[PDB]
């Protein structure tokens, strides 16, 4: 299988994204993550291979960082999620990626997820240009999503799946 972790500050929607990827309904059973939670899903990649995604959904709360840190190692893909209205959550992305890289040398693809795009654009606290510029400087990709819109979750996992299939 392919180890994928979701990291990012508390409340950005990591668990909502994972539940949407796993289940085809409205999401409703979500509380803050403490210990990392595991799920697996087998998917057909564009090259026709079946890939098993081994997914760990980790805690964003600051007091639980010493749990989340124990899940970095041996990750092949990472989704780093932030909330477009939560400026601190965006500033935190740099440090999430920095910390992952201190602890893990195996990641092949880091995808920054700008989440909660359903919120009115005039309430966003980060611009598309800032997001693109950040990623251009930090050897990572970006995508825009809303946990409540399955089309955006299918898309962001599709990008991750395509990259895993290149390994
Ligand atoms: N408007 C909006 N709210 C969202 C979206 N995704 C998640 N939320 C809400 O944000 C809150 C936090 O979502 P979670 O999925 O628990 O966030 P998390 O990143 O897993 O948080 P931690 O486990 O504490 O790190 C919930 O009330 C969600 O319903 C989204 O795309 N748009
Ligand atoms: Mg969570």
């Amino acid at each position: 299988g392919y180890k994928i972790i979701l990291i990012g500050s508390s409340g950005v929607g990591k668990s909502s994204i994972v539940h949407q990827f796993l289940f085809n309904r409205k999401i409703s059973n979500v509380s803050p993550t403490i210990g990392a939670a595991f799920a697996s899903k087998q998917v057909i990649a564009k090259n026709g291979k079946t890939l098993k995604l081994n997914i760990w959904d980790t805690a964003g709360l600051e007091r639980f960082r010493s749990i989340t840190k124990m899940y970095y190692t041996n990750s092949l893909g990472c989704l780093v999620v932030f909330d477009v209205t939560d400026r601190e959550s965006f500033d935190d992305v740099y440090y999430w990626i920095n910390d992952l890289r201190i602890n893990c040398h195996t990641t092949y693809y880091i995808l920054v997820v700008a989440n909660k795009i359903d919120i009115d654009k005039n309430n966003w606290r980060v611009s598309e240009n800032e997001i693109k510029k950040f990623c251009r400087d930090n050897d990572c990709d970006y995508v825009f999503a809303s946990s409540f819109e399955s089309d955006t979750v299918n898309n962001l996992f599709g990008k991750m799946i395509d990259k895993m299939s290149e390994i």
